[PDB]
């Protein structure tokens, strides 16, 4: 019934690469939502905060916190396995570089990962991903912005302006993040 | 006990790229050797074509190696996969296996024997893995890339081996 | 006296790799203005408009339409003259590529000053004793968007909304 | 009668990235032959010895050291007026980034040098370049080697395979370059 992309990350914090990145796999997998799920590391609730603030304009982009429930997964065989047995009826895809395992050598437990659900490769305009393996690929207008350098400038003090969405910005100041 | 780093590929044909690549997660990495791996299809370029390339590819460099053990996965009545045949013939060995991380910002917990990420340098990459990567310059070459420079009869210069090139020519591969 | 950035461009239409240099270029040369500059030759109208719109939220960003007042029907300046003729003590920051390749050649003999623009981490190379912005790498273009949105692909993320809004209901870029 | 590629830079030192550029120039531009013309400093003998030995493979490379001259040009405008002067019979190209005059406004300086001689602007593959200028466009892939890299890299002692040419590595290491 739905096509689902399952978009993971730390959103330590969300910002327009991710949008731009999100929307972009959306339409050229011709996909029906997005679903932005942010990993844990063995703070949580202003990634989510900020993660929903990110999201909020867009329609098809949606929040999965199934790795923040209580002994919840982390291994992506077994996030996966879980995702699937609670939307049995939609098809679920999962983002990875389109580069992920170009140079990997035949691996039956890649092999497993990559029929358990569909494998979406991003990678930029042109450029060929060689190595084969089922994989839909998605072209990505490289866009140089990340978490680490996001954190990096607000400590710094530096403009993070076209960078992150104004009301992650107003979230960050208000809640004396990245100081 | 060595430190080997693991190149899997289809090398059709290997490039300039792949010897980069090799060569700076063989210092950066502090490996030993750096084995390539040629893959195969299932009968759905030749793999003695590309093996010889490959041969001629890392000639000049003594820590490369071709190594064929996913050419020999095949038993009576059992296949092994590329990794965990390797582990069988090579068990003191350190085999790190390489995973690239040079499109996206984050690289998932996929997997449950170490690995080494290649990305561009200064490129941030997050992951709850503790790993290793190597920062290797971006070289925008491709086999696929090569192969349609050959039979459009556009340079191959400078983006693989002289004598790869050669092989190409003496042998009529790619149209 | 103040600093001016003079951002020359044909905006059409202006998008957020244009918003993204200017202010990088903006903050790190510390400049106290940005003049997006749209040559003249879509119709200048709609880019004006484009323009205004694109840039409104930033108090340091301007529209400066000299290159579309060059004509003195007996004389045409270039926009650097009638710059200097209107802003004579200002100081003119003027930016420069140098993101393709690794050397910037000199060019020019050089009130006028040149600032160039690279991806974080490109070394270049220049006889030139010139600053350079470090300006994150955005893979968008005006041709590309106007691409996107004759083939009715997204513009999300690539340009402010308010200028996509104003592309659809002026019917531009069939 | 010959179609010439003007390729400055400072060579210090010249590397792969060169000579990759400067062939898918060549063959994209169809021009006839790229001249290496080293920048006079703002020493120069061993980046001369290194230009020829990284060009020597390919008959298409010429060196060109109008700049190394005393009381030789620097701008620009200078040294291609003399180049053109010298080979009268030619038709010269001067190379660039592509993205070098796209932030510029109308300036007759610029307009004036690109009457000059005919530009060419370098970039990567696909991604547009808006520029209101003449200029002839040569994609060329990315390869993410400059001089300020390997000079760090010999400093350093990290490795320069497959980054800069044998000849030019054997040069740097038996004169003891760049361990600064």
């Amino acid at each position: 019934s739905k096509k689902i992309g399952i978009f993971g990350g730390t959103f330590d914090p969300p910002h327009n690469g991710h949008l731009l990145m999100a929307n972009e796999v959306l339409y050229q997998a011709g996909l029906d939502e997005i679903w932005f799920m942010p990993n844990q590391i063995p703070d949580s609730f202003h990634r989510v905060e900020m993660l929903k603030l990110a999201i909020q304009s867009n329609p098809s982009f949606k929040l999965e916190l199934v790795e923040m429930e209580r002994e919840g997964p982390s291994y992506t065989f077994d996030t996966v396995s879980l995702l699937k047995q609670r939307y049995p009826n939609d098809q679920l895809f999962f983002i990875i570089g389109a580069d992920m395992i170009e140079y990997l050598p035949k691996w039956y437990k890649l092999d497993e990962l990559l029929n358990l659900i569909q494998f979406i490769g991003v990678k930029r305009p042109g450029f060929h991903v060689e190595t084969p393996y089922p994989l839909l690929f998605a072209d990505v207008p490289e866009f140089e912005v990340s978490s680490t350098m996001i954190r990096e400038r607000f400590k710094s003090k530096k403009p993070t302006d076209y960078l992150i969405p104004d009301k992650v910005k107003k979230y960050v100041e208000e809640n004396g993040l990245y100081e």
